[PDB]
């Protein structure tokens, strides 16, 4: 195997398949790059066992065909610490693999291609493309509201589902729920499963808000994200995730409108004042007002009271102040919409302006 | 106790004194900030016993002497959640702190003032005036070669030394050493002390690179620094400190000089295939060339050469590599310049454009 490639066409696909900062791993080889030469294309591989993420590089250059394996981060770092449009030369010499650039040299330990884990092929069953800029939203939009290391594994990823011609992500964590969908213009199949986190994080990373589409293909156990010559390939979570069509009120009969910011400012200033464990502020709603409280057991109390847009009748409600602020954060936006029943409902939020994402928040008895 | 001051002109001073995230005071109070009024001045203080913050402001709006004590994270956070141009009135009432603006309300739990520890007066022996830029230039220096929770306290910290008209800076962890000196423009007495990290933080975060210059006042076993209406005061620390003048080599004759961008470079790439642990790198001179070697216990190996600028006798010497970047890093300049003397002995560097700062570092057997 031999191939020289210009440092600024490896640094990218380097950096593409590097991964999340983990280890120690399961096996000494997955701390190492799976390097290819065929058919005039280098490949770039990294591996967990569970997910995949694979570049492909045209060799313009002359090169030998064959392949080994390598620590990442070294290579990654030697790669990155050589000088604009540095020609890095890679050869095999024994169990070493030779980097070459001008007068640096290295000389890296490598373990066999043939013991690098190859994950089985697996068969597509639901295929999309949408934009970049989609996928970024609809994740962006839900991603806060998955559950953090819960025992429930399904709850900690993300449901991504097709109906229509939308694309829908859900998150929850069974206290709080967000919901995104946007229309992608292809007629889809009926379909939903759950991305595990790991996996969403790095349908994120792989976006470079460049103008290549996102090519999305859906297996039984495994999803694959093309953009460009990259793919990452995660599988998928088992478990029935909820729907949240059961979550979102059922028929809320008050509706109150208020500035996205001056809400946002407001609960955030109380909080300062709200149990450190417990995080309840109290909303009082009455016409045009909204008075929030907060306080703790040491008896310090806030309160922020602010014109807002409501005609409804009278009510009392009390919400983890850390649910609705990440809400508001969530949302970028000018005006937000509560949509409230009573104290013992669940709240949602919207932008005043767009349906296209939704939030659920549950009640706090206090 | 009563003042209502603008948003603006409280949050510089009470940034001024939160002094540093991540505290474990010694008496719960200490995680109060001191509110005193008296003689148309708020006198804010924190403190954690050694070192204690005091910034002063005029009050222009109606006023009532007092003191009291409060959460200082709280307060602050208020104060900085508030909008901008808010008017903030505070009102002591009892076991309680009020704080107002607008339509927001906040009620804080007070401890006594009367509890509140004060640190006893202390004489001054030295004293002396300096621009906030040459207390950058010296800390900035140095500060990187103080020790990390050495359990020889005063490595920990930072020497500063009056010597003629200069002000100096040594700092060192007991294998590499740093030392800047500055022209100050007045006669001083001969004297040394030791500053803690802390107190060297401190005296950091109150330059604002604005014209007011730094007054400083020196006594048996405290420093003080004042700048505009701010107060800085620290205990220094017990201890025989290293004296530079022996570490720096007696007769460092083999000058070597290079671009510090390209030599800094060569040594972070070598680096990469260094013994994670002891970090050693040997360096072989010979005429305008440097070569510099890598390699760790897998006996991977990096390889640098560079043309550099030097006549002397052919030597080779091994060094840390962090230690020798960390320096390079430091220097922020176009050349530098290292001064030699054999393989057993310590290394001098410089920028070689100014001998106002000097650093060393000890060989390493390779
Ligand atoms: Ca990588
Ligand atoms: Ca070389
Ligand atoms: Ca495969
Ligand atoms: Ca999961
Ligand atoms: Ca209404
Ligand atoms: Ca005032
Ligand atoms: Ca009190
Ligand atoms: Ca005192
Ligand atoms: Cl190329
Ligand atoms: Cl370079
Ligand atoms: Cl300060
Ligand atoms: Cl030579």
């Amino acid at each position: 195997m031999k191939f020289t490639v210009e440092r600024e066409h490896l640094l990218k696909p380097l950096q593409q398949v590097s991964g999340p900062l983990g280890g120690r791993p399961t096996l000494p080889i997955l701390g190492n790059l799976l390097l290819q030469v065929a058919d005039g294309t280098l490949s770039l591989t990294g591996t967990d066992l569970e997910m995949e993420m694979v570049a492909r590089v045209a060799l313009v250059q002359p090169h030998e065909p064959g392949a080994t394996t390598v620590p990442a981060r070294k290579f990654f770092d030697i790669c990155r610490g050589l000088p604009e449009g540095a020609e890095i030369a890679v050869q095999l010499e024994g169990e070493r693999m030779l980097v070459r650039s001008g007068r640096s040299r290295f000389s890296l330990s490598t373990l066999p291609a043939a013991d690098f884990p190859n994950l089985d092929d697996w068969q597509s069953e639901v295929e999309f493309t949408l934009p970049q800029a989609t996928m970024k939203r609809l994740i962006e939009a839900t991603q806060f509201s998955m559950a953090h290391q819960d025992v429930r594994y399904y709850l900690n990823g993300m449901l991504f589902e097709t109906e229509g011609e939308e694309l829908r992500t859900v998150a929850t964590d069974g206290h709080r729920l967000a919901v995104c969908s946007m229309p992608i213009g292809q007629s889809l199949p009926s379909h939903s499963v759950i991305v595990p986190r790991k996996g969403v994080i790095e349908l994120m990373r792989m976006l470079d808000g460049g103008d290549n589409p996102l090519r999305v293909q859906i297996g039984s156990n495994n999803i694959r994200a093309h953009v460009g010559d990259f793919i990452f390939t995660s599988k998928l979570v088992d478990g029935r995730f909820p729907d949240y069509r059961r979550v979102l009120p059922k028929n809320p009969d008050k509706h109150l409108e208020a500035g996205c910011d001056l809400l946002k400012q407001a609960f955030a200033r109380a909080a300062i004042l709200s149990n450190e464990k417990f995080r309840g502020v109290r909303l009082y709603v009455s016409e045009n007002q909204l008075k929030i409280t907060a306080n703790n057991p040491e008896q310090e109390e806030a309160e922020e009271i602010l014109d807002v847009t409501y005609s409804g009748a009278e009510m009392e409600i009390g919400f983890n102040v850390s649910y609705v602020l990440d809400v508001l954060n969530a949302l970028k936006c000018e005006n937000v919409r509560m949509m409230l029943t009573d104290s013992v409902s669940s709240v949602q939020i919207e932008d005043a302006a767009s349906q296209s994402a939704a939030y659920v928040v549950m009640p706090m008895r206090l």
